[PDB]
């Protein structure tokens, strides 16, 4: 898939707002994911034990990981499709070390869109959401192809 420049522009414009509060967005997104798809919480031995949203909210380790997640994602989006080098070590650890099925990437994609829509509605209208969804689909399709190369797929 190929995004146009206009689409990239919509993505990076909303991402610029996210980067005003990286820690806050990372928390919201991960909490959104664990609530909506409790199965994903299970893959994190580090967080497996958190029982409620408040514990999640109060967890500094969780906030730290959300920063790490969003920094890695931001670096990928800013490459505007040219992200082969950034994707390789990420595919390898998620497929081989952490054992994450491809499906869970769609779940986090959903969470990201939910949170941007909630916090940035003036900069996340229908066209901007379509562009972000395209950017994340591009991402997931490239990660899936790497999974297959690496021996996992799924
Ligand atoms: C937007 C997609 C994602 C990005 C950019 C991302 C990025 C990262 C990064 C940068 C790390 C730390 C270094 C590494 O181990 O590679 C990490 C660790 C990890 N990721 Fe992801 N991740 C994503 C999605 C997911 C999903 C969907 C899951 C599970 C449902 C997941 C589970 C994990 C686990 C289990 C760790 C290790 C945490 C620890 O105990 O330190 N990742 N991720």
């Amino acid at each position: 898939m190929v995004l146009s420049e206009g689409e990239w522009q919509l993505v990076l414009h909303v991402w610029a707002k996210v980067e005003a509060d990286v820690a806050g967005h990372g928390q919201d997104i991960l909490i959104r994911l664990f609530k909506s798809h409790p199965e994903t919480l299970e893959k994190f031995d580090r967080f497996k034990h958190l029982k409620t949203e408040a514990e999640m909210k109060a967890s500094e380790d969780l906030k730290k990981h959300g920063v790490t997640v969003l920094t890695a994602l931001g670096a990928i989006l800013k490459k505007k499709g040219h992200h082969e080098a950034e994707l390789k070590p990420l595919a390898q650890s998620h497929a081989t070390k952490h054992k994450i099925p491809i499906k869970y990437f769609e779940f986090i994609s959903e969470a990201i869109i939910h949170v941007l829509h909630s916090r940035h509605p003036g900069n996340f209208g229908a066209d901007a959401q379509g562009a972000m969804n395209k950017a994340l689909e591009l991402f997931r399709k490239d990660i899936a192809a790497k999974y297959k190369e690496l021996g996992y797929q799924g």
